[PDB]
């Protein structure tokens, strides 16, 4: 499985996300600011669909920094017939976690869900090639996407991320505040 | 010649600089926020001196985005016995260009200068291994560095950069405002 990350930005990327991108050899498109995030997500879908080497479109909000991604567990869920695999981070709205059934979840679990906020979310090509386009419309384009297109959706507890508030302080998946203030290096020849 | 870029940041990097970093296969350390830029520059010097595979410490401010770098012209100047090679961008203070003799220069030229603002600046190891440490102290650590350590310093007109004001709008080296609002991609498999 080959994944292309699309990161909606406001024109910059915080260091902790740069570090994740470098350390994990991630392939991505960081989207410059547009009128609204829904417009960026539609652009992402358009670009993704043309880029046939990529099997999975991963949306990652610029303030969401994965702790670990078990890509084989994500791939396993798609193979089993899920359309969308959701990861967990705590919302900056303080309303709960980034996945929902009847409401934003209060606790992390592995299970089928109704949707998520599109901030840490893997979507398979097969599903996206079938959906009516344009696909994201803005409540948000997140509830719209799920309510309208009804993907078979699974939340993995093994997908966890920090949700950064500023460049250094983040909400951790254990609902604590953490601080990450390290430098970020891309060095190929420190022998 | 192998160059390690040190980029003092406030915890994020604007897209246009990410694009420069990716497109040009740059090796770097982006420095997280500290008390003051002088502290970041000293940390940079300490790290650089230990990393013996790197011949040149390049400082690049996070809001400075090179247009072109002729690395062979930089290397040529070091071979000729310069210690520091300075590039040009227009200051956001609007006072002139980033290099000075008696004052900030009003026009771009190839020639020996007294110093620059340390925002687009290549410094050779030989010089840095000789200087009294600690080396940067904050007027700024830029005038201090040059006034105190008196490197043999050359400004190359072939080193030009944009000086970004926000994430998209920049002062160009021709003293005009330009806008860069493209997405930034790192994609290895668009076949
Ligand atoms: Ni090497
Ligand atoms: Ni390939």
């Amino acid at each position: 499985m080959r994944t292309l990350f699309f990161i909606p930005s406001m024109g910059s990327v915080r260091l902790p996300l740069i570090d994740f991108l470098v350390k994990n050899d991630i392939e991505y498109v960081i989207l410059s600011r547009r009128n609204h995030v829904a417009v960026q997500r539609e652009i992402a879908l358009d670009m993704f669909l043309e880029m046939k080497d990529y099997d999975t479109l991963a949306f990652l909000d610029e303030d969401v920094v994965p702790i670990e991604i078990d890509f084989q567990k994500v791939e396993a869920k798609f193979n089993e017939g899920y359309d969308v695999v959701c990861g967990y981070y705590y919302l900056k709205t303080l309303r709960g976690y980034s996945v929902y059934r009847k409401d934003w979840e209060k606790e992390i679990f592995d299970g089928e869900v109704n949707g998520c906020g599109l901030g840490f979310t893997f979507i398979k090509r097969e599903f996206l090639e079938k959906i009516k386009r344009p696909a994201f419309l803005a409540i948000g384009e997140d509830v719209y996407f799920f309510s309208t297109h009804k993907p078979r959706t699974y939340a993995l507890s093994s997908l966890k991320a920090y949700h950064f508030i500023d460049e250094r302080l983040a909400l951790s998946p254990d609902r604590k505040l953490i601080l990450q203030n390290d430098h970020v290096a891309r060095i190929k020849h420190h022998h």
